[PDB]
């Protein structure tokens, strides 16, 4: 069974306009298998707009494209991002943990994801104790991304509820 194709697409905006759908796809076909790359153009001029979008075959290799960024296409650094249920944001909640949940809980879990800059365990204001969720923060939004297509997160044993933060 096939990944659902939203899962393996790539939405990629910043393109030169001399970008056609023939470049793009030389360009990113190196990171796997496409099956559909397209240039968003004007109906009438036939003039790009500046982004169109691909489709792997797998979502391994809609990975393997996003940890090869940045990518030159044309001579013109793109931005590609894949589809979330864009609001592109680096930090996470994590909610669900309980009380004994700690940092490195969340780290171990959490770095396959991305690079993590900041964890915190949110506290209550007045007596300390945990208030079972957290923050975290990574150095890029596809962390962001791949965290929160999935359907579950289970972390020191407790499931857990993840959405973008900000
Ligand atoms: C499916 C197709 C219509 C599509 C839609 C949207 C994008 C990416 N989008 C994000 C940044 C914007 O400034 C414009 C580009 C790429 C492809």
């Amino acid at each position: 069974p096939k990944e659902p194709e939203q899962l393996r697409k790539l939405f990629i905006g910043g393109l030169s306009f001399e970008t056609t759908d023939e470049s793009l796809r030389s360009h990113f076909e190196q990171w796997g298998t496409l099956t559909d790359c397209v240039v968003m153009r004007d109906p009438n001029t036939k003039r790009s707009r500046g982004f169109g979008f691909v489709t792997y075959a797998t979502v391994e290799e809609v990975d393997a494209a996003m940890n090869a960024r940045p990518h030159k296409v044309d001579g013109r650094v793109v931005e590609p991002k894949r589809a979330v249920s864009h609001l592109t944001v680096k930090k996470i909640f994590v909610g669900g943990i309980k009380e004994d949940t700690e940092e490195h809980h969340l780290r171990d879990y959490f770095e396959q994801y991305g690079k993590i800059e900041v964890i915190e365990i949110m506290t209550d204001r007045g007596s300390g104790k945990k208030r079972g969720f957290a923050f975290v923060t990574f150095d890029d939004h596809d962390s962001v991304d791949k965290i929160v297509i999935q359907k579950y997160h289970t972390v020191n044993g407790h499931n857990c509820e993840v959405r973008k933060a900000l």
